[PDB]
């Protein structure tokens, strides 16, 4: 209804994204549908999160939908040129330093803007990253995006896509925050200097083995309450020691960044506040001006 569905974008969880006209080209995403009816409450918590999230780096939403008995709901947003995933399989060569420093900048902008608002995503990935011609960075997708508080309690234990997947989630913590989300953007870090990405694990087991093969095996000295971790309760994984596969690539203080985005302890982890603040972003190559960006 007053859209024409010119064709639909990708397909997420249960919920799909398509392309409409207003008179102007828009987005349209219609929310992932529920059996119980007595409004849905996953539809509102989408809902709810992608509206306090509004900001420059998010995607500008111009219109909700309800209706049909409440059986139908979409959501009208501005439409974006290109999702990250796409150019990463649509490039030729790799992106310049500069323009990372100024996607990872807008990226940690935007991050900052949610947990500063307790919201957390726990679904950053390429494909939900949305990049317009003229620079502009924007999160595309809330469909795992939920409120937390103060006081921290058990929330959904199989989160984010298992190859931007936190190891805690991996190991099946019981309790996480903001956590897991600094753990997809060093991973997204990581996939952007290389094209590719960065932990293509098969499955849990192998998603588990490739982070420990590069970054180590974690312990209770670098990682207190290893012990109590349910998956480590009942397991014991092969001992890979040290690796840097980005050889003449980043600077020593890029390492620096990434390494403070993939630590294994969660309080350790750097916060999306503390990453803008980085020397990395403020080196030799300094970041390139969104307007600046080449064509796609
Ligand atoms: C050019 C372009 C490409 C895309 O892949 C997506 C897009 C479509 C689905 C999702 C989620 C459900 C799930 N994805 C993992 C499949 C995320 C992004 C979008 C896009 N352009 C847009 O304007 C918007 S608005 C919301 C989305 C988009």
């Amino acid at each position: 209804e007053e859209f024409q569905c010119l064709n639909r974008i990708e397909e997420g969880t249960y919920g799909v994204v398509y392309r409409a006209k207003d008179k102007e080209i828009v987005a349209l995403k219609r929310l992932k549908m529920e059996k119980e009816k007595e409004f849905p409450i996953t539809s509102l918590r989408e809902i709810n999160t992608i509206l306090k999230a509004q900001h420059p780096n998010i995607v500008t939403v111009r219109e909700i939908v309800v209706g049909s008995n409440m059986d139908k709901i979409y959501i009208v947003m501005n439409y974006v040129e290109h999702d990250l995933k796409s150019l990463m399989e649509t490039m030729k060569q790799p992106f310049l330093p500069g323009e990372v420093k100024t996607l990872m900048i807008q990226l940690l902008r935007g991050v900052k803007h949610l947990h500063d608002n307790w919201i957390l995503h726990r679904d950053l990935k390429t494909s939900n990253l949305l990049l317009s011609h003229a620079g502009i960075l924007k999160v595309g997708d809330f469909g795992l995006a939920r409120e937390y508080g103060s006081p921290l309690k058990a929330y959904t234990p199989v989160v984010v896509t298992l190859w931007y997947r936190a190891p805690e989630l991996l190991l099946g913590a019981k309790e996480y925050s903001t956590a897991v989300d600094m753990w997809s953007v060093g991973c997204i870090f990581g996939e952007l200097l290389t094209q590719k990405p960065l932990f293509p694990g098969k499955s849990e087991i192998d998603q588990i083995n490739k982070v420990f093969k590069d970054l180590g095996t974690p312990s209770e000295k670098i990682w207190p309450g290893y012990s109590e971790l349910p998956a480590v309760k009942k397991m014991t994984f092969s001992e890979h020691p040290y690796r840097k596969r980005f050889g003449a690539l980043l600077s020593d203080q890029g390492f620096d960044l990434m390494n403070k985005f993939l630590t294994y302890f969660p309080g350790r982890r750097i916060s999306a506040e503390d990453g803008l603040k980085h020397e990395y972003f403020r080196e030799t190559p300094l970041p390139i001006d969104p307007s600046m960006f080449p064509k796609l």
